[PDB]
């Protein structure tokens, strides 16, 4: 290790205090917690994750989430996150268990973060490490566009190489992102995403789907398919590479089968 990072271990739990909350809307928020030093950082390299654990109803519960902060802030970590309400949607009465257990807890208490992980990783410049299975060395190889599918919470894995490659004025990749969801109201992280298609249009192709459309609507309406796979992402080739991010039925069924349709080969996907 190069730096003075907080993930020295991907093997152990790193507890980790609340110590600044946003409400974002009703239903999502932006959690900060504070690393081991203020002179810290988290250590995720691009195209990883964290996880984190509690104990939950009596039941140990883990799940994976991508910050928002990066490698360039010192001292804490950002997350942004859908709360799922109990009592809210009629086939989920309970809820969502991690995502109720952040927002019931008091600026103080204290969260196991655990880290990196991950098969792919982002070296920069186009290059992409990765592994075919966690036994597995990487293997390298270079692309020049980059599509991108995500579906709700699964944006947060593609923010995260977005703003890598487009903070590096010498990264000549170009990202084409196909943002799916519920409604416009579940459009997480749209502002973000808008200023970075404003600054940065050479290197960012930016379009939404959503399955219930508004009556004012520009974009798309309908699950991920093979016209918006042709029109809004690039073509297939040994010089693009297809990344996924969503709920598993959205990418067994829309989006596995529409590419396959359309020419991209699994060698050529990866899903996070
Ligand atoms: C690489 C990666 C990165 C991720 N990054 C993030 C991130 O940054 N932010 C983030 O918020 N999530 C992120 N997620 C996904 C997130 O890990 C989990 O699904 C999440 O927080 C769900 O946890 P839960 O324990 O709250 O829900 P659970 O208890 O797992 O699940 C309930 C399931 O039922 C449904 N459900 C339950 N209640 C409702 C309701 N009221 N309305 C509608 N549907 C409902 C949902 O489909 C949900 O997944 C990421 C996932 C991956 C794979």
């Amino acid at each position: 290790h190069h730096h003075m990072i907080t993930l020295e271990n991907p093997d152990i739990k790193y507890p980790l205090r609340l110590i600044d909350k946003e409400i974002l809307s009703h239903d999502t928020r932006r959690f900060r917690f504070a690393l081991p030093s203020p002179q810290h950082i988290l250590g995720l390299p691009i195209g990883q994750h964290i996880y984190l654990s509690t104990r939950i109803d009596g039941n140990l519960v883990i799940r994976p989430y991508t910050p928002v902060s990066s490698d360039d802030d010192k001292g804490f970590v950002d997350l942004v996150v859908k709360v799922y309400f109990k009592e809210t949607h009629p086939k989920f009465p309970a809820g969502g268990k991690m995502s109720q257990y952040l927002e019931n807890m008091n600026i103080g208490d204290t969260i196991e973060f655990r880290g990196p992980n991950g098969l792919l990783v982002y070296q920069g410049k186009g290059k992409f490490a990765i592994r075919a299975d966690k036994k597995s060395n990487p293997v390298v190889r270079t692309v020049k566009s980059v599509g991108m599918i995500a579906g709700g919470t699964g944006i947060t894995p593609m923010l995260q190489v977005i703003r890598a490659v487009l903070k590096d004025p010498n990264d000549h990749t170009v990202c084409y992102l196909l943002f799916a969801n519920q409604s416009e109201k579940d459009i997480l992280l749209r502002p973000e995403l808008e200023e970075l298609r404003n600054e940065h249009s050479s290197r960012f192709k930016l379009w939404y789907t959503v399955d219930k459309a508004p009556d004012a609507w520009d974009y798309s309406q309908g699950f991920v398919n093979e016209e918006m796979i042709r029109d809004h992402l690039p073509p297939p080739g040994e010089e693009t590479l297809i990344l996924m991010c969503g709920p598993p039925p959205m990418i067994q069924f829309a989006c596995l089968p529409n590419l396959e349709r359309v020419g991209h080969p699994k060698e050529r996907c990866f899903t996070f």
